[PDB]
């Protein structure tokens, strides 16, 4: 089992979310909101606005997202999911934990040790499209995901 962290597609209320709750990819289970500790450039980019997060830490904006626990199956069904590691490559980050509510003794820890689903080689200029902290299909730019071919 791993913990994956979600950005994109596959967040509650995105366009991908269901293939978590597929169970014959395996299991999902929320964890928690959270951020990334360092900041990486998500951009919206190519013919189907996908979004991607480019491997660039210490640059863009600290991203917003999900914590999943998913089985070895899940991980799996995910990976080839995000064409890796040709398209997407599958990395490790640290994450804030969000809570609730702001925080006893000793402290509840605030962070965790994620996947990610990051891309290393890109267009370069897509560094320089419009960064993202959280991103929404439907969100304000108005770049709709879409699969179509
Ligand atoms: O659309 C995407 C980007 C990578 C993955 C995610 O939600 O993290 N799906």
């Amino acid at each position: 089992m791993a913990l994956v962290f979600v950005y994109g597609t596959l967040k509650r209320g995105q366009p991908n979310h269901r293939v978590l709750r597929d169970g014959a990819h395996g299991s999902a289970a929320f964890r928690a909101r959270g951020r990334t500790l360092e900041p990486y450039p998500l951009v919206i980019a190519g013919e189907h606005n996908i979004p991607w997060l480019l491997h660039l830490p210490g640059s863009g904006r600290l991203v917003e997202g999900e914590v999943y626990a998913v089985d070895e199956r899940m991980l799996r069904f995910l990976d080839d999911f995000e064409s890796c590691p040709a398209l997407y490559q599958r990395t490790v980050l640290r994450v804030q934990l969000l809570e609730d509510r702001a925080p006893e003794e000793p402290p509840a820890p605030t962070a965790v040790q994620c996947f990610v689903y990051s891309r290393a080689t890109f267009p370069p200029e897509w560094a320089q499209l419009p960064h993202h902290d959280s991103y929404d299909s439907e969100g304000p730019h108005g770049l709709r995901y879409n699969p179509r071919e």
